[PDB]
């Protein structure tokens, strides 16, 4: 006998799986068809304090090793997201995560300040992101490490809970080690969502000799098969140093497989990014019927057997 | 008629391929290998003051989509190298790059000066490497902008001709233009190559639950498949930015149309890692076929006729 059942953030969860913030999450019909699937959880846009329309199209390509896109934070904005956590969202069936990406410090507290009571009444989870690397003028806030102090102060002098952050891909141990530090001075920082896209990749077609989205001279976040290694790194890198909180993982996530491969390396919960957007909701199905084939096979019955327990050789 | 010649620094090159440092020539066989190969060109293996092991093996796999390493720069050590460039190397045949990994920038200033007079008398072009991610507590160079304007003075003061540097991709705006910045503060600096492999990356077989390779539990820089967007995008970023410098590519190249992808996007030489560790020394006369097929089918005939003419859809 089996179980993908996760115990976190004083939350059950059926499994693991979720969406990716920014895929299948925008709209109504987006998050009701999120949340009669068979995923664990699911989170929200991505939101700003107003709608935004967000970047000019083509801005997404689906590709044969993963996707590149440059949305711009396209959301309904942050009221929309709220009434549905507070109002629609149906918390028997599943917890929630509120993905949020404030332009500006202040943006994101004044926006927790009135989240702060939804999640209080309601139970939804925040996850802050601090690595969106397609809005024109605007550097991903975690590879600015200041920055970053400088927001999770002023949120957590204002957000009363835990809460989540979404991360950009880093690529050496010293700013594995920065960037630990940071969020280890954080006891209300309870997860780490790793990662975010690879950013500003740039994909050109040969026949057309034209880049493939239109936005930002055709720089875009790669995702997909393009990103499993790089997000298994962060997740691990993550995971060994900070001993007291959650790592979510996300990047790379087509199969059973590469969900264990995500736990092996750490992962508590799992999104589901361009696999989802090719596929749609009923992937959740597939993906938790093959991660359970995959621990058959291994004879492992539950996700705390394996979970962070990647073989190093050395 | 058509032709993949590239004249630059001073030098006539039969076609714009050849190895990127950490391949095919570490050894006298390896670079005699690359000299009486069909490329326009070769590079030395990053060379420090001493002979290096390296990091402990088994330190590279070759993946479907690509290679992750963890050498460590084992080299033969400065001398071997110098002694390549000044006695053997048949500089009739084609130009020679040395590449320079020093541990530290007196190192660097150190065979710095000893390699100014074989550059003066054989005409061997020092390529300088600021972004090796696999030395263990050596963080890139090129991840941090202070030290990296050092090295590059320190090495210009001792050094008296033109050089080019290997970096590191970014994957920001704000980074690109910080180190394009610094990059164009010295103008013997006449190329920048990008790039290095995308650093710190982690590979986990599901079969054996276990890394893939032995140093750094894990971690290692990813070639190959997995970099060519993120590769392409550091070549035209830098292209964009540094007008008055050459910018060689590297990262990705497995046929001649991977190949026009990296001239498209601003490419005068092209470096190819992980698809020449895996083929040999034979895959550059498949390469400039292909290349040249590319270029007939378009009605082009030479590589300055769409150097950086990559379109944008805005
Ligand atoms: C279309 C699209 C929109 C995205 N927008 C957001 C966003 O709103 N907030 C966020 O944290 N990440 C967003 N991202 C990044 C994803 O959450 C995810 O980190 C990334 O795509 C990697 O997962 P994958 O390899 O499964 O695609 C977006 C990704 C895609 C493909
Ligand atoms: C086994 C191996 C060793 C490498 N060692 C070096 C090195 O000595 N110096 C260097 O500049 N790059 C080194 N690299 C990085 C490559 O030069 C190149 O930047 C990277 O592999 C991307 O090209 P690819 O996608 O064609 O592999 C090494 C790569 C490999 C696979
Ligand atoms: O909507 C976007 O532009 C976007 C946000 C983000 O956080 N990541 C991404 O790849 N795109
Ligand atoms: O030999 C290595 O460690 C090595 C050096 C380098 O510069 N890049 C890389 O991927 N490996
Ligand atoms: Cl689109
Ligand atoms: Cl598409
Ligand atoms: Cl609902
Ligand atoms: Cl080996
Ligand atoms: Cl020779
Ligand atoms: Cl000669
Ligand atoms: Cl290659």
């Amino acid at each position: 006998t089996m179980s993908l059942q996760v115990d976190l953030l004083n939350n059950t969860f059926a499994n693991p799986f979720m969406n990716a913030a920014g895929v299948m999450c925008s709209t109504t019909e987006d998050l009701v068809a999120m949340t009669e699937s068979a995923s664990g959880s699911l989170v929200s846009k991505s939101c700003t304090p107003a709608l935004r329309e967000g970047n000019p199209t083509p801005r997404y390509r689906a590709l044969p090793l993963g996707s590149i896109n440059s949305m711009g934070l396209p959301n309904n904005g942050f009221d929309f997201y709220l009434a549905y956590a507070a109002e629609q969202h149906d918390y028997g069936r599943k917890p929630l995560f509120l993905s949020m990406s404030g332009l500006s410090v202040r943006e994101n507290v004044e926006m927790c300040k009135r989240l702060a009571a939804v999640a209080t009444e309601k139970g939804v989870i925040l996850e802050l992101n601090l690595s969106c690397p397609n809005v024109p003028g605007k550097p991903q806030v975690a590879y600015d490490f200041d920055a970053m102090r400088q927001c999770l102060t002023a949120v957590s002098e204002v957000y009363p809970h835990s809460f989540g952050v979404k991360m950009p891909p880093y690529f050496d141990f010293a700013h594995f080690d920065a960037a630990a530090e940071i969020l280890n001075e954080f006891p209300q920082v309870q997860f780490i969502t790793c990662i975010n896209s690879i950013g500003n990749g740039l994909v050109i077609d040969a026949e057309t000799e034209s880049v493939v989205i239109k936005p930002k001279q055709g720089f875009g976040g790669l995702g997909g098969r393009y990103v499993l290694p790089t997000a298994l790194a962060n997740v691990n890198a993550f995971y060994r140093r900070c001993p007291g909180k959650l790592i979510f993982g996300c990047g790379g996530v087509y199969t059973g497989e590469d969900a264990f491969l995500h736990v092996l390396a750490g992962a508590s919960m799992v999104q589901v990014g361009t696999a989802l957007h090719e596929e749609g909701p009923a992937i959740f199905e597939r993906l938790t019927a093959e991660l359970l084939d995959v621990m058959a096979k291994k004879g492992y019955q539950t996700l705390d057997e394996f979970r962070g327990k990647v073989r190093t050789l050395d």
